[PDB]
């Protein structure tokens, strides 16, 4: 009853993902080159798409491959108009959390990868007000590869939706000692 | 046979406090003016010091007063040599948490008040590497008044202990889109 993609996205720790269309995945032009990064590609793919498979312990490995593949597909997908739209809905809901920087007054953030290359760095969060990047406060997010979001995504969303760019901070930090402005 | 001060500091949410010496509290010169900011001062003070008191349910109010008074005493105490020493121990233990800013590579932080006036702002956390201020990630800390730490404390500690000042971040965030440094 439940689709693999629906299932995966609803797992704990996977709150930053949206659901990629089957349409997108089914167009091989979108998947160029992934078959060189993922073991068991053909099966990982069948799995993502709820197709029928081929009794090993092994199949656990296809699940891991399935997860990596979905991740890499995801980073490409959220650069498309549909992808952006779904993530924007998430953004509006604060799904990605809020900037911890006092003078950003709780600006909602977006997920981002420091690298497009898997295994380099876990997913981070970008604040468009201070335009810097933060480690997610919740540890359920510390094992999600940032390559499944990519370096470009936030910039891409604000380009398509300039109306969501916040204004510069009204105020900033002013260090004080015994009443005096120091430094 | 647990002291009031020991009890308070061990309460959940009070992890950023250290234990003020009785010696300090018993020198009235240290408490100048606090009697004008706190209701039920005399009793709040007796309570802090584990002396004895006398609708005797009211007393709940003396406990609230006692907590405010200790808080205000604390903000004066942590600017002294003994105070700083205790907070440094805490700092070294990461009791106050770590900077969420990716490129600060988990610099440990210090508590800080944006105002020395009670009721203005809840306690914040100061990172000495990026020299900006953050909201504590944990909500158990969102009802602690920053006036119990004050604006001066961090600056004061690094003045007494310059050897703890971190170096500037090696790196910083470099926005990229499809490989390109964008600007
Ligand atoms: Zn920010
Ligand atoms: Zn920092």
């Amino acid at each position: 009853e439940v689709s693999w993609i629906s299932w995966f996205c609803g797992l704990r720790g996977n709150e930053f993902f949206c659901e990629v269309d089957e349409d997108y995945i089914q167009d091989k032009f979108n998947l160029t080159g992934l078959n060189e990064q993922v073991p068991h590609y053909r099966q990982a793919l069948d799995m993502i798409l709820d197709l029928e498979p081929d009794n090993p312990n092994q199949s656990d490995l296809i699940e891991q491959a399935a997860e990596m593949l979905y991740g890499l597909i995801h980073a490409r997908y959220i650069l498309t108009n549909r992808g952006i739209a779904q993530m924007l809905e998430k953004y509006q809901q604060g799904d990605f959390g809020y900037c911890p920087r006092v003078y950003c007054e709780n600006q909602p953030m977006l997920p981002i990868g420091l690298s497009d290359i898997p295994g380099e760095a876990m997913v981070k969060l970008y604040c468009p007000k201070c335009m810097d990047v933060y480690t997610p406060k919740s540890s359920r997010h510390h094992h999600t590869d940032g390559a499944y979001f990519g370096t470009g995504f936030p910039h891409m969303l604000f380009m398509v939706h300039p109306e969501y760019r916040p204004k510069r901070p009204a105020n900033q930090f002013v260090p004080r000692l015994y009443g005096f402005k120091i430094h």
